[PDB]
């Protein structure tokens, strides 16, 4: 064995806390017939009300070509519509339709659960302290 | 959403890592699996997918090139996995550049909050098994 690095690797922290939560969360998404990246989608314009093209890229953690793809697919299921904006040509908001915001409410409820339970059990405070942190993990840079 | 957070936290640690393991020619996969490697010292293919959080197959193919590199090596003639001499000698040498941008970031947060976050995680995967 060699000398273990001065870090351990949070890297590997944050994919595995996630991995779990997915483990949790899949027979969920798959029912409603959603993916993970769809859900990120949905859950990220229901919570923000809109957000333009790159900066749902960003915070949905997905490259922008497949995005479009995804986009694309989501309107034509009609859970997803584009706004324009008045002030840039080329800027896109994206929003839930009507449909789209039943779907995030009756999906919402099932995956916001398990995040109950680890809530009255880790405790709420923790539980803002965890999401804060990422927060700000997330916001450098 | 404690998911969206994990995965907006891990972008931007990647984004802090990538030119180390680009100089490197190593890719995020890789580089997992030769921390998980060198830490452990050796595991079975199973534990390896589960703990990298890869797809088996997908996991073979990465342990192919790996190992054509010649810095993993299976044990032959249920599959059990462990570095080369050459595969912990980077995992030093990328090791350390790793652990410096940690300083870094760690100087950005805190340490305290680092601590804490990791605390937390730690927690948080003793809560989920709990559930279960
Ligand atoms: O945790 C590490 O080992 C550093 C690292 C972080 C994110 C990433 O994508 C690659 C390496």
């Amino acid at each position: 064995m060699p000398t273990q690095s001065k870090h351990a690797s949070i890297n590997i922290g944050l994919i595995q806390a996630r991995e779990a939560l997915m483990t949790q969360f899949r027979p969920i998404l798959n029912q409603a017939n959603i993916t993970d990246q769809q859900w990120r989608i949905i859950r990220l314009l229901a919570e923000n009300g809109t957000l333009d093209f790159q900066d749902l890229a960003n915070q949905a953690c997905i490259l922008r070509p497949s995005l479009t793809g995804i986009l694309t697919r989501l309107e034509k299921a009609g859970l997803v519509v584009r706004l324009k904006p008045s002030n840039d040509q080329r800027r896109v908001f994206l929003k839930l339709t009507a449909e789209g915001e039943k779907l995030y409410e009756e999906i919402g409820e099932e995956v916001d659960e398990r995040y109950d339970a680890i809530e009255e059990v880790l405790g709420r405070e923790k539980m803002l302290l965890l999401k804060d942190l990422l927060a700000e993990l997330a916001k450098i840079e």
